[PDB]
């Protein structure tokens, strides 16, 4: 007789569209409420935003952004993504008052990459490398990347880098390191876009970024009101690597396929979904 409708967003990308639709695949099977996937809803902040102000029920969030933009200050935390989790959890609740679920076992971390041949011609290896040749190469980044403690800022303050960056458009910073626009961008770790451009991921030597995995995010209230949510979502926890991510994000983003269906495809094979 209620059958309660939940907004499920992700932040702009095939990897959240993706894991949206894993929850609304696992809730309506598993609950009576439904829910809606709003497709590159926003970025962190927006989101965080909306779900504070209950605009959006639940997304997909991750442990290193939790602790690095969303807690104020920021604590210093270690890089074992259990006990950052923790730190995640706990402070979230503390803060805001939102639930942060058990993490999937993937990390998706920012990734620093430059095309292969631009890594052998300028002996680059790690991200301390960079300063060697700052002035010679052109970077391109996401404002988000450009805007974090743990981006573009962090390479500034943990680095010493100074880069020449243009800021960029998410969806368009692959193909102008593809073409030759830029040489170096802000990946993200599972982005199938990595091996199909031949680039090469510089090593995080001085370990600026800190460990981030997956998990829902929501208010409190919402899992006071529908506490089958957790275990129902938590079906995921410490499930999904991150060559498996891969594939699903090169199926949606490369092949053109559902979100929904690469999703529920996905959950049937492993077992988490019906039929
Ligand atoms: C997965 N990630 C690399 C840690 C980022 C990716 C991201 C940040 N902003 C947008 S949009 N996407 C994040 O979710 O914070």
């Amino acid at each position: 007789m209620e059958k309660e409708n939940l907004i499920i967003a992700g932040k702009p990308g095939p990897e959240p569209e993706i894991l949206a639709n894993m929850y609304k695949l696992l809730i309506e099977e598993n609950t009576s409420m439904t829910a809606t996937v709003k497709p590159n809803f926003g970025t962190t902040s927006f989101l965080y935003e909306a779900l504070k102000k209950g605009d959006i029920d639940i997304y997909p969030e991750f442990t290193g952004t939790v602790t690095e933009s969303l807690l104020q200050p920021s604590p210093k935390v270690s890089h074992e993504p259990e006990q950052v989790y923790q730190v995640a959890r706990d402070g979230i609740a503390k803060q805001d008052h939102l639930a942060y679920l058990k993490p999937m076992s993937y990390q998706n971390t920012y990734a620093v990459a430059v095309p292969k041949k631009i890594a052998q011609e300028y002996g680059l290896k790690t991200i301390s490398d960079l300063k060697k040749v700052e002035g010679q190469l052109k970077a391109g980044f996401t404002l988000e990347f450009n805007d974090r403690e743990d981006g573009n800022k962090g390479l500034q303050s943990m680095y010493g880098l100074n880069l020449n960056v243009a800021t960029m458009q998410p969806a368009l910073r692959y193909q102008a390191i593809h073409s030759g626009d830029i040489q170096i961008t802000d990946a993200y770790s599972t982005d199938a876009e990595l091996e199909r451009y031949d680039l090469q991921v510089l090593e995080d030597d001085k370990q600026l970024f800190p460990p981030y995995q997956g998990a829902p995010l929501m208010k409190e209230a919402l899992l006071k009101k529908h506490p089958e949510l957790e275990r129902v979502l938590n079906t995921l926890a410490g499930k999904i690597t991150e060559s498996q991510m891969s594939q699903l994000n090169y199926q949606v983003g490369v092949e053109g396929k559902s979100a929904k269906q690469v999703a529920k495809e996905f959950l049937q094979e492993q077992g988490l979904l019906k039929k």
